[PDB]
């Protein structure tokens, strides 16, 4: 169980929980970043793949964890500050950040603020690279609505599961996210909607980094050729960008193909170790 490595510390004004396996090994540390309205539990299978060979840190955001709570409004900028304060307390210098879906807003901002010495590379998992399509835009609006947020979550679950009876992913969505409420989901809708509005898209944000550096997008969904093409076109244009289609069933490769996620993370960690 990953609750063996679970800690809690005061980060500015808020008590945050975090995973830290405290492995005595060569860097970089692997910094696993949750998306919105879930926690380290998403990474329990991936932690198992990496545990022996890497120091593994998983911050939980304000109001997130085994016992969710209401907190004052914050966004991805604050997530960045919280992450860096945790790393500072732990004495971690070099790290490889790895995000799930909209944890990517945090990862890209973290690359900017931490710089390429501390954060030389990044891995983004299953993160919608294009601007919101009508269906996704509709989901965000429902999440923001105090009357319809739960309907919003159900619609997203349908999409993420993509018609698969995936035991582990279902357990995560239906049990491990069950305690999260409008305070989180509405916030996630406001933050993500604004992130797209202000930064245009994940691809725009990444291209606008002061110091571009190796980033790989590893994803299972969406499955359509048109999505593969935008990743391929971006990779043609930018030497520092690469991708891999993982062929996993759901939006949660960290859960359904953790072995595959781990080989990409290991490749990037090895590259860092060698200069
Ligand atoms: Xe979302």
């Amino acid at each position: 169980m990953t609750d063996t490595y679970l800690h809690e510390t005061l980060v500015f004004d808020n008590k945050l929980s975090y995973i830290d396996n405290q492995r005595d090994t060569d860097g970089p540390a692997i910094l696993l970043l949750p998306g919105w309205c879930h926690d380290h539990r998403v990474y329990k299978y991936l932690i198992q793949e990496l545990d022996a060979d890497f120091r593994v840190i998983v911050p939980n955001w304000r109001g997130h964890g085994l016992s969710p709570s209401e907190v004052p409004d914050f966004g991805y900028q604050e997530q960045v500050k919280d992450a860096l304060e945790i790393l500072d307390q732990l004495g971690v210098e070099t790290f490889l950040p790895v995000s799930h879906s909209h944890g990517g807003w945090v990862l890209v901002e973290l690359l900017e603020q931490a710089g390429p010495e501390r954060a030389p590379r990044g891995i983004i998992m299953d993160w919608l690279m294009w601007a919101p399509k009508p269906d996704f835009a509709k989901s965000l609006t429902l999440l923001k609505d105090p009357e319809r947020w739960r309907e919003g979550t159900h619609g997203l679950f349908d999409v993420w599961l993509d018609g698969h009876d995936e035991k582990r992913v279902r357990h995560h969505l239906l049990e491990e996210m069950a305690d999260y409420g409008y305070d989180c989901w509405g916030r996630s809708g406001r933050v993500i909607e604004d992130a797209y509005g202000r930064n245009g898209s994940p691809m725009q944000m990444m291209a606008n980094l002061t110091k571009t550096r190796p980033i790989r997008h590893i994803f299972s969904q969406p499955t359509e050729p048109e999505y593969e093409k935008i990743n391929s076109d971006f990779a043609e244009q930018h030497p520092w960008f690469s991708y891999a289609k993982l062929g996993g069933p759901t939006h949660f490769p960290a859960i359904d193909v953790p072995d595959r996620a781990a080989v990409h993370i290991r490749e990037f960690a090895t590259a860092i170790r060698q200069g």
